[PDB]
């Protein structure tokens, strides 16, 4: 017969569409080894979404790009995530680089509908003021944005980690990089203050810092 | 001076999750060269959705997992995209192949929420029966749910064109046969009775069908 006897146990974890393809993978190996008895359950969804089910205690955490509306929440800015931008190689003589905005045609931007924060994130960061450039056509994912670029309609912004994860192979695209200095997002984590797992979440934002 | 003068133009395009990141990648790259004049639109929805966009003229064309409701549409079956089962590397060994569901423990099968066909599809094909194999929580995309699979939390049914496109890449997973003969979802294209756009459609299936 035998004797009945922080990293531990179940997490529900909450992730934007933009980040979670790519982060997730890297942060699932490095736990399988470094905590493994820490069972992560995954639920991707648009930000607005995920603070609701936030706040209702139907996730115990959240990784988000940041600055959002996280109001009454704890965060924890965890790293930086630059911008690029993309063009199709056919398309790469027609747009010269350094990128000048006012240089590109009207209606040549292609961004995610509001709901995705990266459109927010990206059009201020790297300093997007003139709206005429904007298609009126509004992407509805990452996948299918990037997709039309590589058609050879335009141009876009697009994260460094989606890059790093091999989002661009195979389609023929070329990687520039947008105006500013400041063209980043920041990454975070989000949750409860009165949660009794802040030891947790401290230890799980470190191993999401050193995957950024 | 000078004078002035069916695959031209523009045409709006909706695909689901489960298929959009993968074969519309190639699309894209097949249409550049042979179709160079034709602009693709993309959207990415779920099919009830797409299904809406469709009948309502803001989109032209679906590309759909058949079967599904598609009352008065017309479509055309482009091709078969086989179904397999993955496990983590460091689970293969708890999980004897060939696979039989009443081996595998309770809440071991991991299925996206219902909205997304892909369940629907999968558990029919590859004829899950027994509910007590189905965990609980619901994913709610393809990139969570083969990350949570990656953490090692059970298993789940990945089609064939996520598999050729690298979903597996870097998350130490193990590819298994499921049971079944008819282990594989139909892929289609959806389109109104209606539309004067027939020809473009019918040389859209013939490309679609060559990817698959
Ligand atoms: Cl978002
Ligand atoms: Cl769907």
């Amino acid at each position: 017969g035998a004797m009945e006897l922080s990293m531990q146990g179940q997490l529900k974890l909450g992730c934007i569409p933009t980040i979670a393809p790519f982060l997730l993978c890297d942060l699932v190996q490095e736990i399988n080894q470094r905590f493994p008895q820490l069972n992560l359950l995954l639920r991707e969804d648009t930000t607005t979404n995920l603070l609701t089910a936030l706040r209702h205690g139907e996730l115990d955490v959240l990784i988000l790009a940041l600055p959002v509306e996280i109001d009454g929440m704890e965060s924890r800015v965890v790293g930086q995530d630059p911008f690029k931008m993309v063009i199709s190689r056919h398309q790469a003589g027609a747009i010269k680089v350094p990128i000048k905005y006012d240089d590109l045609p009207d209606e040549s931007v292609f961004l995610l509908e509001k709901g995705h924060c990266l459109t927010e994130h990206a059009v201020s960061a790297c300093k997007l003021t003139d709206k005429e450039k904007i298609n009126p056509f509004s992407a509805t994912s990452l996948h299918t944005l990037v997709q039309m670029v590589a058609n050879g309609l335009g141009t876009t912004f697009i994260p460094q980690m989606a890059i790093d994860h091999g989002l661009l192979d195979n389609q023929n695209l070329v990687v520039i990089e947008p105006p500013g200095q400041q063209a980043y997002r920041d990454i975070g984590l989000v949750w409860r203050p009165s949660s009794s797992r802040s030891k947790t979440f401290n230890q799980l934002a470190e191993v999401v810092s050193e995957l950024l």
